């Protein structure tokens, strides 16, 4: 007794990732309909991704060389953090797993005896590749790792509208019914379950399962079903953004430049730059934020229209209620400091397939699904609070307040453990939330606000293997700088 029809409401990145993934997972064995407005646009942002996104394209059977040119896409090997510790300081948060020497990470050996003033230069390859604007692939397509299960779980930058167009064509070609219309009413039955959605001129769209991809407005879950929403704003005050699209070497990383009341993203696409100021409206006005952003970008922004966005920061109490699942901004959101919006969508849809119901609608599937999503969002929220707490700067009220806001449960205890020994698998938020322990280590070392200590055991061990590893990183960096093409060179002859 299996379900027969899914209705997806919304045609942004969330809706078309949902629809395309459903056809990849279930084929023609279930019907999928997507309805989307002709007049309400998508949010217009969401252009950097997280490590897991490679597996989304793999699941659909899409190779980089076919979708990347069609989506204005580049590689994201890291995030470059600027001015978080102090003025003029920068460091990389790379998609690069730790090197472990005799049971201890190289970063631990570094902390014992720093080889330079840059932990990321000494311990990692990827930051240097970003500085040299390198492609992660040689001109013959082979990944650089093969010349040294991957140590480099990288991601992408792309135009979210082009990706959504690409997945729409992917999904419609595989039988997804596409309705271009407004949902004007969500009809509930006597159980409070969704019976159908009423469209302006396409009749009623009926189905067994309804996916709310309507964005922040959450027309099905938050509005029609009145599901409570849990704000994160007390712990993360950034509630606003102003975004620009700007004409444009391609640095394979996102840049996050701390500002007086937030931070500015720089996302390099193949032929343009996406940039925006994420800020706290209680500290600066939208006018000041736009002024700051335009001055930061410089003359290239003098003719670009600013896109002002109010963010709904938090998560729904439940994400799957009755026969309705929220995917995308309707489900939850944190500021894009670590590029988690599309990660949340992929997690939501992957776990919806894994917990997909039959006609018995086992409530335990909902309970498990909701716990998984809540744990992912709570964990990312904790990770982001650490960004502001561990940022060394306390130069104004905003950056002082970043250390006195209420911490999520358990973070105070974890902060104390991290100042005893660097974070590892057993000293971070103990549920899946995307980020691995190496991300915590890098952020703490770069942000520089905590009192970090190396493990005393290192003093009783042979330092030779660690010294060899540091030397090896330098040799491999030198070889990669000589051989890898620049990212522009790579895409220039790939766009042939
Ligand atoms: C400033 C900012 C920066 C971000 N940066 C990143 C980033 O770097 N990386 C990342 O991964 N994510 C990022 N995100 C998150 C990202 O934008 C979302 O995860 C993603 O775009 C999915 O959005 P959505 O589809 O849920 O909502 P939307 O894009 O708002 O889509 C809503 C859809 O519902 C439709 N709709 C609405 N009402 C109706 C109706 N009545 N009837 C029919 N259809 C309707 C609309 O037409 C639209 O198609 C960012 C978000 C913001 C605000
Ligand atoms: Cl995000």
């Amino acid at each position: 007794p299996m379900l027969k029809n899914v209705v997806v409401v919304g045609g942004g990145t969330a809706g078309w990732m949902t629809a395309s993934y459903l056809t990849a997972a279930f084929g023609d064995r279930i019907g999928v309909t997507l309805v989307e407005s002709k007049r309400v646009g998508s949010i217009g942002v969401g252009e950097a991704t997280f490590s897991t996104v490679r597996h989304f394209f793999e699941y659909l059977g899409l190779e980089e060389k076919e979708w990347m040119p069609a989506c204005n896409a580049t590689y994201k090997l890291a995030i470059r953090f600027e001015n978080w510790r102090e003025p003029g300081h920068h460091f990389y948060h790379p998609f690069e797993r730790q090197r472990v020497v005799d049971g201890f990470p190289l970063t631990d050996w570094w902390l014992r005896e720093p080889r330079s003033d840059r932990f990321d230069k000494d311990c990692f390859l990827v930051g240097t590749l970003c500085d040299d604007l390198k492609s992660p692939r040689q001109l013959n397509g082979e990944l650089f790792e093969g010349g040294l299960t991957t140590q480099f779980p990288y991601a992408y930058h792309f135009d979210a509208t082009l990706v959504a167009n690409y997945l729409r064509d992917y999904a419609v070609a595989r039988g997804v019914k596409h309705v271009l219309d407004d949902v004007q009413d969500v009809a509930l039955d006597d159980r409070g379950w969704i019976s159908h959605v009423v469209t302006g001129e396409s009749g009623n769209l009926t189905g067994d399962l309804f996916i709310d991809c309507t964005g922040f407005r959450s027309l099905l879950l938050g509005k029609a079903l009145a599901e409570p929403f849990q704000s994160y704003q007390d712990s993360l005050p950034n509630d606003s953004a102003v975004a620009l699209r700007v004409p444009q070497g391609l640095r394979p990383c996102t840049t996050a430049t701390a500002q007086e009341a937030g931070w500015i993203w720089t996302i390099p696409l193949f032929d343009r730059i996406g940039t925006g100021y994420v800020y706290a409206g209680d500290y600066i006005s939208p006018e000041e934020a736009e002024r700051t952003l335009r001055a930061f970008v410089g003359p290239a922004a003098e003719h670009a229209d600013a896109n002002h966005i109010k963010m709904r920061i938090g998560r729904s109490n439940r994400h799957w209620v009755n026969n309705c699942v929220a995917v995308g901004l309707s489900s939850g959101f944190v500021e894009p400091l670590e590029s988690t919006g599309i990660f949340f969508i992929q997690h939501a849809i992957e776990q919806l397939v894994k917990h997909f119901p039959d006609e018995r609608w086992d409530d335990g599937l909902r309970t498990a699904y909701n716990k998984l999503v809540n744990n992912v969002m709570d964990g990312v929220r904790e990770f982001l609070v650490v960004h502001y707490y561990a940022a060394k700067r306390q130069d104004n009220q905003y950056w002082k307040d970043a250390k006195t806001r209420p911490l999520p449960d358990g973070l105070a205890e974890r902060l104390e453990r991290w100042q005893t020994r660097l974070p590892d698998n057993e000293s971070v938020f103990p549920h899946y939330h995307g980020f691995e322990s190496y991300s915590y280590v890098c952020m703490l070392l770069g942000l520089g606000g905590l009192d970090l200590k190396s493990s005393p055991a290192l003093g009783l061990m042979d330092a030779a293997p660690a010294r060899h590893e540091f030397k090896l990183v330098g040799e491999q960096a030198a070889e990669l700088a000589r051989t890898l093409p620049t990212q522009y060179e790579y895409f220039a002859q790939l766009h042939r």
